[PDB]
């Protein structure tokens, strides 16, 4: 494929898993806590977490439509006694580093998405231990909310990058919200969600508005910052998926270029 | 570069090497040894040597001017935290097999055209040894031949094809005119100047027209089967010429895309 049109037409359409990617941080973005506004108790925002499984899935079949776009490419290209011209080979070759990038990224968003996902469910679920108390204070079952945020850092997913990926790389790639073992394990920095857990008060703690008010204030700092890590991230897909279309395009001229001079 | 004109205004001209070759194929076949046609004595021919001194020269200026022109696409291309697009490596890598096999063809052309070359030196020298006896007969000083073509069999030039080159691919590549060691050390297989060196009578031969010519045209053979040999090389250099071409206007193609799309 030559234009953008032409990488529709072979089935790959970045703008898919993107939107539903976008569409997960304005869910996540969208979740609130419960509050008292001048007086009155307002029901928070739960999150609708299918939106996660859409962005999932479409991220999954993005990596499927580009792994098979170059499965079809590599075949165009493959394709004393005069040898096989090495640049067919050369152009295998980085065929193979898109594939290797491709699973990788496919991987780190499934997984990273999974955990956001997993963010959105427990501050869904954790609003039932909010509730009013009297006509002015708010009563907040801390315990409780303790145990359901200890219960996804407990089952954080973990990732393996491909064999044979440049680990120092992948490290400067994909920042600080992860960590990558020497093996190309990848771990989600539970950070966030343990200054989340240890923002919390005891079951059947009574607080004044005020007080509640400055607790939410910091717990949506933190659910802020775990939102712009995603973004953050996202925006790496993003360019991923940029580089990719880049790749087919080169490629695709390349196999013009040898069949015009063939 | 992306048209022929294009690389000739980068410097790069495939005609002029494949040309000057060319020439030092012709060169050899002219050379002839001395006979008496319808009894009269006819002085042989013996060859320039200047003219594979020329292809020589031609072979190592366009492998300079190949390179060149590789360094200057390679310095083009080159050119948490996203890193740089892996495709600029991957053709970074491309270059540098394209680098190799200039390297290699450079000096595997460089040296069978010396043994050529080599070969037209004695093949002139030993015409000093073919005379005129009596009306009728040749005379051949066979021993001082045989101890010339030992010193060219002596003193065959040897070739290092570059380091991690595929040997195996080579020998397939060269055929059985070369001997390829496992280190990459190229040797030439002295078969066809043993078989013409063994043909040889001793010193003081005096041989009628009839068996003189006998000689000479297994002489003849031998000699026709070198040139074929070299022939073939130089068929297989200008395939490579052609990859070389092919490569550039890949990379080219390439970069300009890379170009747009950023």
């Amino acid at each position: 494929a030559m234009t953008d049109d032409d990488l529709r037409a072979a089935g790959v359409d970045r703008r898919v898993p993107e939107q539903k990617l976008g569409a997960a941080i304005d869910e996540f973005a969208s979740l609130r806590l419960p509050d008292r506004i001048d007086g009155r108790f307002v029901d928070g925002r739960r999150a609708n977490l299918t939106v996660f499984d859409d962005a999932r899935v479409a991220v999954r079949g993005h990596a499927r439509a580009q792994r098979n776009l170059l499965e079809r490419l590599e075949t165009e290209l493959l394709g004393g006694g005069i040898q096989p011209d090495p640049i067919l080979q050369g152009l295998v070759d980085v065929i193979g580093q898109g594939k290797s990038d491709i699973d990788a990224y496919a991987t780190i968003v499934e997984g990273l998405t999974k955990y956001f996902q997993s963010v959105a469910d427990v501050m869904s679920k954790l609003q039932d231990y909010i509730s009013a108390k009297d006509d002015k204070n708010m009563k907040i079952d801390g315990g409780k909310i303790k145990a359901l945020i200890q219960q996804v850092i407990d089952h954080l997913p973990t990732m393996q990058l491909p064999k044979g990926a440049d680990i120092a790389r992948w490290r400067k790639e994909l920042g600080d919200a992860v960590s990558i073992s020497d093996s190309g394990v990848v771990t989600i920095n539970p950070d966030k969600l343990i200054k989340m857990r240890d923002s919390l008060p005891p079951d059947g703690t009574v607080w004044d508005t005020a007080r509640y008010q400055a607790w939410n204030t910091a717990f949506s700092g933190q659910k802020d910052n775990i939102q712009n890590d995603v973004q953050t991230l996202v925006e790496k897909y993003s360019h991923q998926n940029s580089n990719f279309d880049n790749l087919v395009k080169v490629l695709s001229g390349a196999i013009s270029t040898l069949t015009d001079t063939a």
